[PDB]
């Protein structure tokens, strides 16, 4: 009995922003005039900004290999 | 008995934005006047912001394998 | 009984953000102005940022081999 | 008989470039007063600027001259 | 019989350039007054500038000559 | 018989360059005031600046002069 199994495999994950490219990203002009405003609960609000956001919950790998 | 498999597999998850341009992205001007506005619940507000989101909760790879 | 199992295999996870170019971002001109505003609850305000934010609460390997 | 060969090519050409400005005369010119104002300006990529009340400017890459003789004689 | 050969070609030539500002009057130019104001300006690459009342700028990347001659006898 | 051969080429030619600002007159330039004022200026990258009222500038990569001869005799 000769037993030579052989595993060369790849288990991979690519999760999330990768390789990507950004340019010069951006508005020209932004401009906001706020007057007498009442708020009464809560505000979120972006003016102008970039947001570059990434969540990766995921990605997970799993292997599992028996031999009997 | 000659026992020999061989495993050269690829197992792979490409998930999320990958390999993306964005060249010169966003607009030329954005002008916002605001007056006597009320407002008595959540605000969310965006203006002329550029936002990137990725959320990846999948892309999860599970092999199993066994020999006998 | 000769027993040669090989495993050259690779498990691998690329979580979060990798390999990206962000040449030259931001917003050309950002302008605000307030006046006689009342917030009443939580106000969260973004004025010509730049965010880059990565969560990774994922991309974990689990690799489980046995042999008998 | 004999042979006899004179060979008594004479040149007296002219090879002339005049290029730019050449003998002008500007009598009195008068460049007027210039205001440059700038607020607020954003630049992402290279700027090459000239601000003044009078320039004289005169540009030559060309205006170059070649000449060739070959003078052959074989008996 | 006798053979006789008299090469004497003569050469008188002008090969001439004239590149650039040559021999102009300038009486009594004026340069007015230049103001630049800025505020607040982003630059985010290479800037060149230039800034005055009266420039007289002349350039010659040309105005370059090439003679060849080639003479030859054979006999 | 004889062979006599007389090589006596005359070259008397020019090959000239004029390049550049020649034989022009300024009689009374005058550059105005210049002011330059920033305030809260920002550059991320290589700045080259001049600033003045009155400027004579002459650059001359060119003007260059090449002359080749070749005399050959075979007998």
């Amino acid at each position: 009995i000769v037993y030579k199994p052989v595993d060369l495999s790849k288990v991979t994950s690519k999760c999330g922003s990768l390789g990507n490219i950004h340019h010069k990203p951006g508005g020209g002009q932004v401009e906001v005039k706020s007057e007498k405003l009442d708020f009464k609960d809560r505000v979120q609000s972006k003016i102008g900004s970039l947001d570059n956001i990434t969540h990766v919950p995921g990605g997970g790998n799993k292997k599992i290999e028996t031999h009997k």
